[PDB]
């Protein structure tokens, strides 16, 4: 069955373990998730221009900087290019109209300012840059308490994910230890 | 805080439990820690009080035996006692398990007692340890038999409270720890 096996426990938070034929894998989940959010969103601002929002049924307001504003007021068009709506409405005080799809929300503050704060340093193509830092806030990620279908759902994504075993920063997201290493650790 | 052996969170490839304790992963050679404790639970009643405490089964568990098994229960039905076990002839070599020790989790009885009553054919008090050594194969945790959580658990407690639960026969670890450092220099 499947290269990276089933899922079988989550560890101290960080870990997904998950059984292979004859062997463990242990993956680093959210270097893992990741990844898959980061190539899902580099496919779809290939494949379809932007990327899609959905218009928050209760739009979540936010204490903003001015920097945070200035950034708003200068790229609205890029954040819609990016599956952000945020209205400016007055003392500081941001919107966030829509978010994207694919990251299924959670703390949409912090993606907004995220974002914000990246678009703030463009004084173009800064698009992976800002991927990346998209990509650190989807479903799975910080928080954790994950079923194991939903670990299942990550590991059947990985394995649809061009570079999966790679996180943004080189590393692999995942180590294999098979029967025979495994035993090997039991040595007299 | 949490025991030094912590709690298992899943079982693996038929042969490991994976457990979480603080800070760590560990992973216990299954079979390899209930033969462990076993034996040294038996191997302590045995000097302890001379011999182990049987426990009566509700019904008996009846099996066909060989010619052999039926003498050699016919020999030391007083021995078999001293090892927490009793059975009955019955007749046409059907034998009969009336108890079996409380230090395990039955385990097909009949095996036990077929191990136990082959292990005695070979004898005419020295062979102590090679009959514990046997017996601690079958209590509750063995082969291709899937635990629950509560059951992995009960195994990991009682290592805690096993005297060289560490290591198996060979001198092997029975466990292997890795710490959240460790972990992450696999990476």
């Amino acid at each position: 069955l499947p290269p990276l096996g089933f899922a079988i426990a989550q560890l101290l938070g960080i870990y997904i373990l998950a059984q292979a034929e004859d062997s463990l894998l242990l993956i680093d989940m959210h270097a893992a998730a990741e990844r898959v959010n980061y190539e899902k969103m580099k496919r779809q601002r290939q494949e379809n221009g932007n990327l899609q929002s959905q218009h928050l049924l209760i739009p979540v307001t936010f204490a903003a900087s001015h920097e945070e504003c200035a950034a708003l007021a200068d790229h609205a068009e890029t954040l819609a290019g990016f599956g952000l709506e945020l209205s400016d409405m007055g003392g500081n005080t941001l919107a966030v109209r829509a978010a994207p799809v694919m990251l299924g929300k959670s703390d949409v503050v912090s993606l907004a300012r995220d974002v914000l704060g990246e678009l703030a340093q463009v004084g173009a193509s800064h698009e992976n840059r800002i991927l990346a830092t998209m990509s650190c806030h989807g479903s799975i990620r910080a928080g954790r308490r994950l079923t194991l279908p939903e670990m299942n759902a990550l590991l059947r994504d990985m394995e649809n994910t061009p570079r999966s075993n790679q996180c943004n920063h080189g590393r692999p997201t995942w180590v294999k230890l098979t029967l025979k290493e495994l035993d090997t650790l039991f040595l007299r």
